Order: structure tokens, then sequence, then C-alpha cells
């Protein structure tokens, strides 16, 4: 393997290991004088980095730190990132991940992945054919419409690509070279970037004519022409009327999902599913209502019916028992505000009377379950927080909307104001909450981390062509059932973030377990083990040798 | 013409243009795509450089980073220093190159130059083939065994060479893909390196054996070999007896020269040149004592002999004018510390006194210039720059050790400890000096870097086999006949730091002028006009066009 | 799209155009000055190939001229063999390619395909893995131990796997790129070879050994792991032993077939099939004598039983209408001679009286239809074919054995000495024959090149895991479908062999469509038009654009 020598090999980060080439790769590589004479080991260059990043005081800072080593050493890079994933998080994922992209062209220095825009149009297979690797098993498309909470970002929400796919790698061990970030860029309607110097995209309102239908249709089809009908796509962050349609749209054509709509519809599941074990509440005392009724809310509700109705209950039944309030209020039967085929399962008769806030939503239909995903910062506030804990023994509280700016509330507030009584999750980490009286509550993260890895995995190595819903259905009880009786006394609706990896794996084999039962895995010849097939399968952070092979002839 | 298409341009830094790359040359050369939308200019580039510059704190972390951009985008990088050298020059120079060197092995990230070590004694060759350019011109090279005044840094002293060389593009358009940075690792006698994990050299004290001699004619052998006999060999960093005896032993066999044993001799002489003129002394009450008696001293007090004796003084004369007080004390004939053929020449007869301490020299010798040059610190202390003051109206004090910590004094002791009638210069940057009356004072900075890009760019571009002494003597009246009246005044002994760029040009072209006019230059044809010729030469920070020559035929 | 630009573009063959490349293409491509400035077009190329074949004398000088021109421009190699098959497929197939073979270390200029000795034991893979090419979906492999007729010409046998491979390509359409040839060297017992200094393999007697079928285990393993477990992996050429016992081993393990016995089979039963139409004979009434009894003999009396057992027979009643002789004579029951379980089925009680010779059989047994399959040269004597003649109206004589000299019997003997009656067919050109009463019959060529190339299409298209008898069943119907009434009348028992580019595809059509039908293909989405899917799929041998794409922004 590696076709490569000299110079290149040190200058391309998928093959440079700085001064971990061994003294034999150097000489017969050309490298011998172009590395200092220093022979160092994956361990010593870890080291480096942890002495220089504890030396550092900004997010940020660390951020363009680590990220710049993905484009100068990928094994140490990753190596770097499975030595403390959960510290590490924040960092490269959210919240940071979103301060990053919103001065994305401030701190760009070397381009990362693949851009496609709407001047490209007819022209997009060139641009698919120009990407260097001639193995892409996984894509991760944005058009930075609905970058997290944080609106219309544009060519800088590239940003969010880039770092889901370093999750593939970092989580599941899905290999790098197999993973392709990609921004589709149409334009934007952000203000502010279009009269910044440094903005990454074209200076032009989003494009939302045909034109735009057109460009997607053209990157799905370039795509797959040249890796593969079964080639996985992930759409993400993209604006609430596109991400439906486009899921819609391709589900039944192409290898796709929807992280927003369906890996976010997981987790919070998955957390609900957790909460349901130390409370045992009666699914039909549930009554959920949701702050918010787009992508999220609508895909975490539509997986909640069915998690109700393989439970014995009718889709209608478990339907009534979701409410939902968005920027307009309450999704009532004849309201001013529109609602579309999605949204009316869940538009249910007004009720005695009309709530004017979330409070008041809260309080005249006594949820016993609030889910926050509006992505408008703290619409949980101190009295939406206690009219929860006065109705509720023990009330469910997730506030799912990134980063932590946008999210609805705190952990502390959380827990404080429920008197410790809450069941709470967010989307955005948040430390361990110490009461007054002593007791210590640690927050669990209900983000789609915890989701896409592993069903990508699965997904990629079973070769499977479509995915269903049931997929991710299957995924939140895998998630779910990882979880320890200790860690749930603990508060702890998921496993810690500081074993991601082999719960993702976990989730991965899971999930491939599904696939094969269901008729949706085409690989041979099929494996006898699944699981010790997954595991054989994963991407290792270790050093490869890149020596030819050399032997005796007889 | 380029030879690369495709990712491989971005990854070489001497091609990579970023976002500067046209919408021709994307297309092109397989770049659509790989690249954000996005066109931007060299100019919108040095914006964002600058603008992170100035959000930074620390000296090291702007070298880190500016040092960076030369692993990113070459074109970039020059165009950045060249903005504003002044402001940078302590960055990516002394004080702070002194600071990354000591520190090295703990910034490293990408390795820079060609590293030569013992352990591959009769396999140079080999090393040097495998250096990407094939049109070297010059090369600086260091053992590391004194950098700076920092004493042995071994392999860490690579930093050194690195600057150097960057200052040969950015203050004499010396082409970057000509010039080479090498180290010799013979091992350091550094115990703290010795058990640094993170150290880049050999793990063995320095081999001082024959075989030290054999692998640096090796060395020369192999550059020279590979590259041409007139190839540039700066030798720098060397220790004192390794440095003279190399470059007596190299200098008539090669084109090579010893940048603190002459580049320091002619920017000390063009300082004392140019105090000649703001005071108008004669040559004959013209006393100097030098604090140190090494490479500098030597090399700065053969030249002013040269000088001298230029002037209508014998060799004899001038040498009695110059007195040198090393560790062991004033170098006197019959003293216990050994003294050298070197030194000899400036060795006299014991005055009336001994004196025990520099200041006891000082008031017994009555030296109206005072030179230090001995790499140790403060040692012209405050009572050191009073009695200069008590005994000369306007007495030269020069304080040349590097990086800052090693200077014999500051700016500020020097003018205020004179009441501002001193004539000072330094070789570390120090900032203006305003005195209680309100007078301000602008310190010259008598640093080789006014010396080496200059001399260095008539050297190659005149295909100088050899460099004489009197091509330094040159240097020196070419540097200091760039001050005009009106910054003498200034306190000014060298010409503007900003100004630079177009000093170390001048002084390129009136060293060719010598050279030809002392059949020294081997270029054919000879050009008509030097001045033109030498300007026409010089590398442009501009991007050039990548695109292939494409026409229609008739 | 291609990833190399200027010199590089002409030395590779697959993508050197010559003086075909444009304008643009040469300018863009940094080829401008390499070529004369002459733009020719692929006819022009094509003339100039014609030109200077018909200049040419003997076969052999045309046939390092053809395959030369494959190491120089690929497109314009096959566009040359598409030009006039039929003329040249005596040149660079049978019986030409077998004198190649013979003395192919002597006309060696450069290497074709991957050659694994078992030298290199236990090194397979990294031999596979410096195989250019990443996308390899057919594989001929030989030992050279059984080169058509010729014997074990070890090394020198490389030519029939290259051979086979072009016709891969000329005759079904299949990417030149996706197919590689495979030389597996374990040493030679041609005592000539091993004292030839020109000899291209290892200079020892074939190892017989365990290491033998070790080596062959990993070259298998090491292709597919590689390529894909479906890689198409088609083994020509070995000795009997090993031909059958591979074929047995591996056939359901991977997707294999030997051409000897399978692809043999099915021109053989294709000739029947066709005779059967000619004279309408009853298959009660069929005796068929198989000269030779090993690859080509089981293997079509094989295909001939599961024919007449669709046909209403019972495959005892199939097996006793066949008899076979080879070197040791008639196989009997109890005869001396080793009998194995293969040829079991085909060995009867001995009849009344036992035969010497061939000829003794033929009048002893009175069989309608003679098979020559013992590569053994004219064993189809002249007495032989008068036997056949006056025992049957229209007897059956086919002369299977390559090269033309290892043939039983030619054309002309064969109608000369029937008069005219008998329906003829070699596995070796020859050209129509006149009798003296003016009737000219044209003999139909039987060999396995009208069954290899459409059959490879199939299985490749369709991903195919395993070949069955049943698809060489049905690929020996649809090339004998394929006659017209007009041509069975010229005494054709096949295709022109002009025509074999639509008769490979059809047949490729048939084979696929029969794969899908017994849930053989593994192809999604499965194309609803099969004939349209694999002539869509078919390799060009026109010039693509190499321009890359450059187009205007909005
Ligand atoms: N101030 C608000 N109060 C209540 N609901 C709001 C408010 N602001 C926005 N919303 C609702 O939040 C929903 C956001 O839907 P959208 O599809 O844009 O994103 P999302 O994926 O659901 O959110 P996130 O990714 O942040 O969890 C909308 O239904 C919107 O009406
Ligand atoms: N403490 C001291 N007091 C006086 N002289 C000193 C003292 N320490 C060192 N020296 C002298 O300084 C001289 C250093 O010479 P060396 O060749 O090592 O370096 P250099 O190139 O002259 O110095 P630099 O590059 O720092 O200007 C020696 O002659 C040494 O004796
Ligand atoms: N002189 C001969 N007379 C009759 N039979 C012979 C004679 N010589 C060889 N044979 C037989 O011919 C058969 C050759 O079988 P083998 O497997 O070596 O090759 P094949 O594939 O059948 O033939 P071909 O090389 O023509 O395709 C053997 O059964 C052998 O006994
Ligand atoms: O430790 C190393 O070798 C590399 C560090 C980096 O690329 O930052
Ligand atoms: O401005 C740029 O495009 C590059 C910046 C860098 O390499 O730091
Ligand atoms: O969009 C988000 O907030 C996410 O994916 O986590
Ligand atoms: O050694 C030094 O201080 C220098 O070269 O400037
Ligand atoms: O072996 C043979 O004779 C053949 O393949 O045609
Ligand atoms: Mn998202
Ligand atoms: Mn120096
Ligand atoms: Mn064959």
């Amino acid at each position: 393997h590696i076709k490569e020598k000299g110079k290149p090999l040190m200058l391309n980060p998928r093959t440079n290991k700085g001064m971990a080439f061994t003294l034999q790769e150097r000489q017969m590589l050309g490298l011998q004088g172009l590395l200092p004479p220093k022979i160092e080991t994956q361990d010593i260059q870890a080291l480096r980095f942890h002495r220089n990043l504890k030396k550092m005081t900004s997010p940020l800072e660390k951020y363009i730190y680590i990220m710049g080593i993905q484009e100068r050493n990928e094994k140490l890079f990753y190596r770097i990132l499975q030595d403390d994933i959960e510290s590490l998080m924040p960092i490269v994922y959210t919240p940071t991940v979103g301060l990053a992209c919103s001065q994305y062209g401030h701190i760009f220095r070397r381009p990362k992945g693949l851009f496609i825009s709407i001047s490209d149009r007819g022209h997009v297979r060139s641009i698919v054919d120009n990407w260097p690797e001639n193995h892409v098993k996984a894509v991760v498309v944005t058009d930075g419409e609905r970058i997290l909470g944080l609106g219309d970002l544009g060519v800088y929400g590239m940003g969010i690509p880039v770092g889901k796919l370093c999750l593939y790698t970092a989580c599941a061990g899905i290999r790098p070279d197999q993973c392709l970030p990609v921004c589709i860029d149409v334009g934007t309607d952000n203000i502010a970037l279009l009269k910044d110097p440094f903005y990454m995209g074209l200076y032009q309102k989003r494009d939302r004519t045909q034109q735009y239908d057109d460009l997607i249709d053209e990157f799905m089809k370039a795509i797959t022409d040249r890796y593969g009908r079964n080639t996985l796509i992930q759409f993400e962050d993209f604006g609430n009327h596109n991400a439906f349609r486009f899921l819609r749209k391709y589900r039944e054509k192409y290898c796709t999902f929807n992280d927003d709509i369906q890996g976010t519809a997981a987790v919070a599941l998955a957390g609900l599913l957790a909460a349901q074990k130390v409370i045992s509440k009666p699914i039909s005392e549930h009554k959920i209502l949701f702050l918010g009724a787009g992508e999220a809310a609508l895909g975490i509700a539509n997986l909640i019916v069915m998690s109700m109705v393989e439970n014995g209950l009718s889709e209608q039944e478990a339907q009534k028992k979701i409410w939902m309030f968005d920027k307009y209020g309450l999704l009532v039967k004849g309201r001013k505000a529109k609602i579309d085929s999605y949204q009316e399962p869940f538009t249910h008769s007004a009720p005695e009377s009309i709530p004017d806030t979330f409070e008041d939503a809260v309080n005249i239909l006594k949820p016993s379950t609030i889910i926050g995903v509006a992505g408008a910062g703290r619409l949980f506030t101190p009295d939406v927080i206690r009219a929860m804990a006065s109705i509720n023994e023990r009330p469910v509280i997730f506030a799912l909307s990134n980063p932590t700016a946008q999210a609805e509330c705190t952990a502390e507030e959380a827990y404080t104001l429920t008197e410790g009584r809450c069941l709470f999750a967010s989307g955005s980490p948040f430390g361990p909450v110490k009461l007054t009286d002593g007791r210590v509550f640690t927050p669990g993260q209900g983000n789609n981390v915890y989701i896409f890895p592993g069903v990508a995995l699965a997904v990629i190595l079973c070769n499977t062509r479509h995915i269903s819903d049931s997929v991710f259905l299957e995924a939140a009880k895998a998630l779910t059932s990882q979880l320890t009786d200790e860690e749930l006394a603990q508060g702890r609706l998921y496993p810690p973030l500081a074993n991601i990896q082999e719960v993702s794996i976990n989730i991965a084999i899971k999930v491939t377990e599904y696939l094969y039962a269901n008729k949706m895995a085409f690989v041979y010849p099929e494996p006898e083990d699944k699981a010790k097939y997954v595991k054989e399968q994963t991407w290792r952070s270790e050093y490869d040798s890149l020596l030819p092979d050399v032997y005796e002839w007889p």
C-alpha cells in the first residue's frame, strides 16, 4: 500500500507520522534527513499535545489547535480525541463548534470537505470527481440554513459536517478516508455574512427557485454515480421546509436520513425510555408537551408514537398524549397559524382555555414531560420549571436546543428549581449540579452524537440501501439498554460520554442484527458472528507500517 | 511550469494559494470543490492574518502562528512579513527565535530544513539527495553548539538556520526554493536536553573526535556535489573553536562565510562608521575595548583594522588601539590564560595596573568605545556605563549579545546613565528611550541581519566562488552610506529597520559592483546595469498564475 | 477526468492518444511541444496500422506489432482489433498465440500481467497490492502446465491469459482496466526451458508438494481480499489433475470456472446443437466417441448429458451413449489403465472386441459423432475419417485440439474424405474447402472464444457469486440460437467469426436474463431492460475527452 514516497508522505495528513516514521521507513521511503534524528512513539506525540493543550485558555483556541492536527497527522488527531473524548467533546463539538462556525471565515487556514455552489449547477459531477478518495461510503451534507440553533450561517456551516464526520471516526471507528463532508452553497440570507469580507461563500441571498431542488438532485446523483447508490448520505442542518421534503423525496430512492429529524428523535426517545425506567410511570398517564413543532419535535413525536404503539397503544391514542407549542402558540384545530400534514396528528381540539405563553400551556395541560426543541433560548423559564415541579412529583424536562446559549434552560436551573425531583437532559453539556442538601446530579446529554455514529457504522457495514424509522427506534432501544442500574440512580439518562466509543459500537451491532433480521443487509458472505464482524471492521488510530514487503528468495 | 495538479497543489505550501486560486485555476487544475466558493485576494488573506495576530498575547504564540503559515502558504507567509517587517522581526527573529529554540521540541509541528546526524556518517549524499528542491543556491548550517548567547541547544538550534533563511527572502528577495536550512547533529552536551523526552536530536554528548571533522567535510562535499561548487554555505552558531577552524579551512575551497565572525563584524563596523560621522572623531584618538575575545570580537577587530589601514594607518598602529577583555580578564602579554594566534595582534604589554573587572579595565584604559560581545548577560553594569560617560563626552557603547537577556545592557540604561551623550546600538531590539528632559533616543540594532541578506544576494547573483574579508568591509560601507544626515541626528547608527528590504537590495547592488570590479563575479553575459539586474532578479511575494498556456492556432 | 498531466499521460498506454490528443488537451494538460504539430483522428491512426501490417510477412511478426500497440495506445489497440476481428484472431489468438508462447522469452519487450511465484509464498498479497488498477473485476490465471496442446511452457504460458483477456474486451466490451492476467510460477518440467537463457520463470522443476496447493489458496484469498469475493477468476491451461480439483474446490466458495473444462464444453455442445438442427437426428440414435478423456472430454460429456436429460432422457441413458478412448485405449470396465470418478460414468462394459487404435474403436462402436480432444496431433487419420463416412450418412467430426498442428485433422481432410457429407468443426481456424464437384464448405471454429467473453460479461455485470454448470448449458443454447437458417445450409455450425462482438453481447444478455431468473444476480437497482443495461455497460474503443471541466460562473 501507499504509492507515494518522499516529501509527499509527510505533506499528506493521512500518511504523515511526523517523528513516528521508523528509521527503516525513512530510509526506504526517502525521508531520511527530512525529519529530526529523533524517532518518537505515538504516546510521546500525544503527550506533547496534551502538554500544549493544558497551557491554552480559550475553547476556540483549542478548537483551532486540535482541528489543525487533522490536517497534519490524521492518526495522531484521532489518537488525541480517543485519549479523552469526554473532555474534548465540548471543544470539537457543541458548544464550541457553534462558535467556530460563526467565525469560520476568520479562523480559516486550510479547507476541509467538498464545496458545491449553485454557480456550479450542471457541473457537480466534475466537482465530485475532484475529491481525492475513491472509496467514499458516507456523506454528511448541509446547506448552512439551520446551523444548530444559530440560524443561517451559509458556508460557515461547513464546520458542522466536518465535526459530525470527525465523530463518525472517533465514536464508531468509521474509516476517515471513507467520509466526505459536503457543503451546498446556494447563497445566504444572513445580512452580516453578506457584508463580511472573510465570508467563504457566494455573495447572494439564498436561491429558493427550482434551481435549488435541481442542484440538490444533481448532488445526490453525482455522489451515487461515482461512489455507489448505497452511499450513506446524512442531511444535516437544513432549514425546516427543505429538511422534510428532501427526506421524504429521497429516503426510498437513496440510503439517506436526516440527523436533525431522525437522529435527534432517537436520542430523545432513548432518554425518555430511561426516565420511564426510574419513574415507572403508566404510558396512559403520559402527557407530553413540546416547545417547538419542527424538525426535532415532529421527529421525536413520531418515534414516541411508534414506541407507544408497539407497547399496546393505538396510533390515535398515542398521538393524543402529545401536544406542541410553536412560535405562534399551542397547535390546536382551527388556530390562525399554519398547520401542515406532519403537525396535524398532534393538533388537538383547543383546551378549555388557550395559553399565551409556554408557562400557560404547562399550567393548562399539566404535562408530565416537557421537551424543548425551539432553538430560541431560555424559554423554559424559572416559572415554567416551578410549574412542572408543582404539577409532577418527578417532572421530565429536556432542553435540547444547541448550542448552550440556545438551550431552553440549564441543568442548575432544572435541578434546583425542582428540588432535585426532575429528570433532566440537554443537547449541550452542563457540569454536575450540587444542591444545598448535598445531593449531586449529573445531567445527561440527549444529543444525536449518541446515535448517528452507531447507525452510520451499521448501515455502512451492512451495505443497507434505505433507512426506515424502525431503525432509529432500534437505535434508541440499543442506546438506553446500555444504561446500568447504578447509572440510573445517578440521574443519568444516557451512558457516560466517556464510554461513547463502546456505546456506539454496541449500537452498531444491535442495528446490524436488526438489519439482517429484517432483510435490510446485503453483505456477502454473511458473517456468522455479527458482533465480531463489526468490531473487526473498525478503523484504529494506531500507526500502520508503511514498509514495503522485503523478503528472501530461496 | 507546474507538474502537479489536484490536491497536491494545495498540500504543497510552495504552490498553495488557499482561496486565492482563481476560478480558472481551480477548474483547469482540478481544485473546483476542494476550496470554498469564495475567491480571495492576497490582500484579504493578509487582513485575516493581521486580524488574528492582533488578538494574540505572547510572542511565542505569534511565532508559532506566523511560522505555521510558511508551511501552509509560502507566498502569504512572505507577504505578511513584508507588510510590517519591523514589528514582526522581534517575533520571527531575535529575541523570540531564541525562546522558540529553547522549546523547539515542545512547539514542534512540522519539520523544517535538512537534518544530518553523526549516525548518518558515510551516507550524507543520500540525505542531501532527499531534499525536494533541485536548484539550491544557499545554505545556512549550524551544529547548535553556540545558539545566540544561549549555548548548546543541539538540534533545537535548527530554529536559527530556518529564521536566517526566512530573512534571506524577506529582506533580500532571494528565492525560498533556492534556500536550504541545515542542522548538523553530532549530539549535545546540554544535560537538560539529554533528559528531555521531546528532544529532537541524538541522545549522546557531542562527538568531538575526528569523526566530527569528517562529517562536516562530507557535508560540504555532498552539498556542492549535488548543487554546484559555488553553492553559498553560511556557517551559523558553531562553537568558537570550530567556527574559526572551518572558516579558515573552507573559505578558499568553497563559497562560504561565518555569519557570527564576518556578518557581525560588518554590521558592527558599519555602526562605528556611522558614529564616526556624528562625532567626527580622529582615528588616532580611537581607543577600543572589547568585552570578549571570540568569534565576534576577533571578527569586528579585524574589520576595524582593515578600515583604519585603508584610511592611512599601518596595521600595527591600528591594532594598537584595540584591547580585549575576555572571561579571564585583559588580554595582555604573559597573562596566564591562553592567547591564540588570532588574539595575539590585540594582546599588548600589560598596562600600569592589571584590571580585575571590566569596570577596572575601563578606568585604567579609558577607552572611547566599548563593544560588548561576550554573550554573558549584563556585563556593562551601571558603573561601567557611568565610567564611560565620565571619561568620554560622547561614549560609544555597543551591547551586541543576543538574545535580549544576554545583552551587556539595555538602551534605557545606556542613555539615562550617560545623560543622552552615548552613541548606543544593540544586537537585540529595544524601543525608544525618553529622558526626564523629554529628549527621545532611538537605539539602532547592530545585528548581522542588516548584512547577510544583501551579501548573500550579491554572492548568489554573481556566482561568486569565494568571499574575502574585503567583501564584508564593502558591505559595511554600503550599509552606513544608506544613512541620511537627518537620521544621524536622531541617534541613528543604522538605517531604519522598516527599510531593511531596500537597504539589503542596495547593499546587494554595491557588493555586486565590488565583485565585478575585482574579478570575483562569473555571470554571463555581464549585465550593463547592475542595479537594474539585481532588482529584476528578486523573488516577489505576489501570487503567480498557475494557468496552463491555452491559445488558438491560426 | 484524469489525475495525471504531462509526459506521464503519454507514457501510460491507457491514456496515451498519440497525435489524437486535441490541441486543447495538449495545451491544458502540458503536452504542447511533446507531440508533432499534427492533430489526428483514430481513423487515420487505424489506417497507419493497417498500412504497416499489410507489408508484414510472418504471423509472429504481426503478433509482436499488434500486441506492442496494447502497451502504447490501448484505445487504438482495441480499435484495430475491432476493425477486423476475423482476420486478426488467428494472429492474437490461436494458432499464433501458441507460437508466441513457445518463444515468449525471445520476443519479450515489456511484461504484461501479474506474476506470482512459489518463491513469493506468504507474500502474495503484497504482490497483488502492487497491481496499479483498483477495480479488477476479472482474472484469467494459468500455471502454464497445459498451454493449449503444447504442454508445459511455464511462465512462457503468460501469453495465454493475456490473449484471453484481450478477447474479454474485444469480444464482449469488458473494461480493460478491470481485467488482470495472472501467471502462477511454481517451476516447470520442460527441460528445454530450464536450459533456455531467456526463460522468464524460476529455474526449477514444478513444485508438486503441499506448497503448491497453499500458494493457489493464498492467490485466491489475496485477489478476493483486495478486489472482492465475487471477483471472476477464470482458470486457464492448468494440468488435468489440478484443473478438476481446483474447480471442485473453489466453485462454491468463489466466482470461478475453468475455461478448458466448462468453456470448451459449452462451445462443443453448441456445435452439436447446431448439427442436430441441420440433420434432425434423434439423440436415441446418437452414439458419441471421444478421442481423449480429460478436461475437455469430461467437460463436454457432462454438458451433453445435461442437455439430453432436459430433453427427456435419464442421466443413465444419456451417459450410455457416450464412449471415450484415451492414450491407453477404450475406457471399459475392468481395463488396466486407471479410471477416476469423473470417467466412471462413461466407462462401459467392454464391447464384443477391444479396439487397439481409434480406428478400431470407430469400426467396433460405429459412433455417429467423433470428438477429437486429445491435444496429440492428427489422430483422426484418413482411415478414421473414411470409416465415419462409410458408417454414417452425415458423420459429425470435431477436431478441437489447438493449436493447428495439434488438431486431430484438417477441414480439407474431413470434407474431402467424407465427400462433403460430414459436419465439421475445429478449435483452430481453417479456410473454406472446395471439392471437385464445386461445392464450397466453410468450417466453423468450435473454440471457447465464442463462450468465455459473453459469460464473463454477464457474470461481471450481475455480480454473480458462483457459476453453475447450467450457466454454460444456457451459454451453449444462446450461441447456437444465433445461427440463421441460411448459415446452417452453408455448413455453419457457429455464427460467423466476423460477428463475434454482437454474438458475445447477445450471449451475455441471455446469460444475465438466466442469472436473474435463477436468483444468481445481485445488482441494485435491478435494471428493467436487461438487454439495454448490458449494451450500455460495454467499454468502447472511441477516445474519451480528457479536458478538465471549464465553465463560467454567473
Ligand atoms: N420563541 C419561540 N417560542 C416557542 N416556539 C418557538 C419559538 N421560536 C421558535 N419556535 C419554534 O421552534 C421550532 C423550530 O423548528 P426547526 O425545524 O426550525 O428546528 P428544530 O430542528 O426543531 O430545532 P433544534 O434543532 O434547535 O432542536 C419551530 O416550530 C418554531 O415555531
Ligand atoms: N563573564 C564574562 N566576562 C567577560 N568576558 C566573558 C565573559 N563570559 C564570556 N566572556 C567572553 O566572551 C567571548 C565569547 O566568545 P564566543 O566565540 O564564544 O562567542 P561570540 O560570537 O563572540 O559571542 P556573541 O555571539 O554572543 O556575541 C569569549 O572570549 C569569552 O571569554
Ligand atoms: N496419442 C493419444 N491417443 C489417444 N488419446 C490420447 C493420446 N495422447 C493423449 N491422449 C489423451 O488426451 C487426453 C488429454 O487430456 P488433458 O486433460 O491433458 O487435456 P484436454 O483439455 O482434454 O485436451 P486439449 O489440450 O486438447 O484441450 C488424455 O485423456 C489423454 O489420455
Ligand atoms: O507531535 C507531533 O509530532 C505533531 C504535532 C502536530 O502536528 O501538532
Ligand atoms: O488566509 C488564508 O487563506 C490562509 C491562512 C493560513 O494558512 O493561516
Ligand atoms: O442541530 C443540532 O443541534 C445537532 O445536530 O445536535
Ligand atoms: O548569534 C547571533 O546573536 C546572531 O547571529 O545574531
Ligand atoms: O486450451 C485451448 O486449446 C483453448 O482454450 O482454446
Ligand atoms: Mn444538526
Ligand atoms: Mn548567529
Ligand atoms: Mn485453454
